């Protein structure tokens, strides 16, 4: 293997258990603010909307890639800019938005054995800090 | 040899299903968000909030009922044990009540006026069940 | 038979996905052509099996377990499912190989005199998905 | 790309279609070689399976994320060569994975405007090209 194996297998296990990593992490987010986040009838195109479970699944994905390409910053990448471009336009609110991922590192890490949620741990912060204040 | 219309509309209900459940849920979710959570939660969990698999269990039901041609007023043994299973699960019952008007609406706007005439009754049935003692 | 009936379509509800990607998983290594991916629009003529089905199939049974319904009598909604099913052009074939693995995927997730409870429904659903 | 904002918009409308994709992607191959992608979910993990509704999900993803980066090579990116080693070592055939692409690339084509299309046809060049050593 040319990359990380580390990386590859923490990928594979956070994208098999994305449907168990997002209800953990929706529910989450719900529990404490549950005006954030709706169960469903939220298109992802609408302006000034609500967190809904395909921002949890797309995030968790963005992570991932992160993760993969070895991409935790400093330098924010194109991508991660266009992504934080897409997301101003929609309107979803920043703080919703940073908690939102919080949740998804909270259950990710939580099926990592240590020593890769010490390793993964970063990936998610590099996409939390991109997710914040204005620009 | 049974209701023609009535399978048309059971058929068209169930299509839609998804499309209901969300139009529904959201509707619900808008006016009392603390009430419907997202994605999914134990069904068996005691004393919860209602999820997605509550609208799309009630959606089957009042579709059944369509089918079966039972729309009250007399309770089916069915009918009871669901509510039964409902009361132990601790869901509230307003919020029972009000999930299932949520349907009704989501699922009588994609109806023509006479199915739609049709159809509201077993709403109605099932929105009495669920909202006992 | 009450609460056992309740606690078994509770049980049953509650694991709808699990048991339903087992039946499917199940029905596709055999007869991958019988059910496709994803979701199909539901009224579509002369199509494959998807999921959505399997998923009706396991309420209704559930339906049945909380009614007691398990024939020998075919209720009216029974035979009203077979004839939609009969309109939307589904091969009667398939349509028993689906509640045949639904059965097995349910089965074997309860306990054995739970299993044995809830068997004749299942059966009573094969019967009827047949003519 | 005209402008950001017709890429942006184009990753916001594939991201929404997200399941009309997948679904009309996976059917497309289903139709046609119905032993290579199963029903409702397989374990992602396991070694020398067939393709299930996630793999269709993650190469979507990964399309919208070269397309917000502009990202269409030539050359490879490391993430590319990355998710490529992910598939390699899930046993999940190269033709297999080519095809799977060119379904997601007609569906996600024929839901856009034609000069949407043309604009994001390269994207999904780029990552099929990629999937093939
Ligand atoms: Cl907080
Ligand atoms: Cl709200
Ligand atoms: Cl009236
Ligand atoms: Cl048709
Ligand atoms: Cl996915
Ligand atoms: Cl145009």
């Amino acid at each position: 293997m040319k990359t990380s194996e580390q990386r590859v297998n923490i990928a594979t296990l956070l994208t098999e258990n994305k449907k168990k990593i997002v209800d953990k992490a929706s529910q989450d987010l719900w529990r404490r603010h549950p005006d954030l986040i709706a169960p469903g009838g939220i298109a992802f195109s609408q302006r000034d909307r609500a967190l809904c479970l395909r921002d949890f699944g797309w995030f968790l994905h963005l992570i991932t890639f992160c993760l993969l390409a070895g991409d935790k910053g400093p330098i924010e990448s194109i991508g991660l800019i266009s992504i934080r471009e897409m997301y101003n336009s929609l309107g979803v609110p920043v703080p919703a938005m940073m908690e939102s991922i919080r949740c998804l590192k909270e259950a990710s890490l939580s099926l990592l054995d240590e020593e890769d949620a010490n390793e993964t741990a970063p990936y998610f912060d590099y996409i939390i800090k991109a997710m914040s204040h204005h620009h």
